[PDB]
C-alpha cells in the first residue's frame, strides 16, 4: 500500500513492515536474509592500539526483523534520505583476538546482546525501466553508529580462561568499536534490501 508524499510516519512502518516480511530472504528479488544475518568475517582494529586486531568469523545475528525505524526524513530537492533505527541484536560468532606485536592470538566464541542506535544516509535518483517506468535508485549510503547502549558480552570460558592465564579502555573503546563495526555490516545489509525493493517496484508504488 502506498504512502502520501511527506508523511514520514507512514514510511517507517512500511519499511519496518517490509523488513520484517522479507527479512528471511527472497532470492529471486535479490532480497537478502537479514534475520538471522550471517557475516562470513569482519575484522576490527583496537582504536587504542592498531597492533591489536579482533577477527570475527561466522557472525550469526538475530534481531533485525524487529528493529524500529524511529525517524525518517526524505528531502525532495536534495533527494536524500536520513533514517534512524534501533535494534536489539543477539550476536554469536567465532573470535580471534590477535596480539600482532606479541606474535600471539587467543581463540573462542563471542556473544553480544546489545541495543544499537544508528543512522543511514543516502541520496537517490529517479530512473527508467526498459519500458520507461520510473524507479527510485538508492545510492551508496553511510552508516553512523550513534550508540550501543550497554552491551552484554560473553567469551567462551576456554578463551576467557586463556586470557586470564596470560595477563595474570582500550577495553571500553575496543568493545564499542567491535559492536559498531558489526552494526555497520548489519546495515550495509538492511540498505541492500531497501535498495533492492526499489528495483522491484515502480516509484509510483511507494507514494499515492
Ligand atoms: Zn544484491
Ligand atoms: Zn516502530
Ligand atoms: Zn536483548
Ligand atoms: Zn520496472
Amino acid at each position: 500500500k502506498p504512502c502520501k508524499l511527506g508523511d514520514m510516519q507512514c514510511l517507517s512502518s512500511a519499511t519496518e513492515q517490509f523488513l520484517e516480511k522479507t527479512s528471511k530472504g527472497i532470492p529471486q528479488y535479490d532480497i537478502w536474509p537479514i534475520d538471522p544475518l550471517v557475516v562470513t568475517s569482519l575484522d576490527v582494529i583496537a582504536p587504542s592500539d592498531a597492533g591489536i586486531v579482533i577477527r570475527f568469523k561466522n557472525l550469526n545475528i538475530t534481531g533485525l526483523k524487529n528493529q524500529q525505524i524511529s525517524d525518517f526524513q526524505m528531502d525532495t530537492k536534495a533527494k536524500t534520505v536520513l533514517l534512524k533505527t534501533k535494534a536489539d541484536l543477539h550476536i554469536v560468532g567465532d573470535i580471534v583476538i590477535e596480539l600482532t606485536e606479541q606474535s600471539k592470538s587467543f581463540t573462542g566464541l563471542y556473544t553480544a546482546d546489545t541495543n544499537v542506535i544508528g543512522a543511514v544516509r543516502y541520496g537517490y535518483n529517479l530512473k527508467n525501466d526498459d519500458n520507461g517506468v520510473q524507479h527510485f535508485e538508492v545510492q551508496p549510503e553511510t552508516f553512523t553508529c550513534e550508540s550501543i547502549g550497554e552491551p552484554k558480552i560473553t567469551l567462551s570460558s576456554d578463551l576467557s580462561s586463556a586470557l586470564e592465564k596470560d595477563s595474570g579502555e582500550p577495553l571500553k573503546t575496543l568493545r564499542q568499536a567491535a559492536i559498531c563495526k558489526i552494526a555497520e555490516a548489519c546495515y550495509i545489509s538492511v540498505v541492500h534490501n531497501i535498495r533492492a525493493s526499489a528495483k522491484i517496484l515502480p516509484a509510483s508504488s511507494f507514494f499515492e
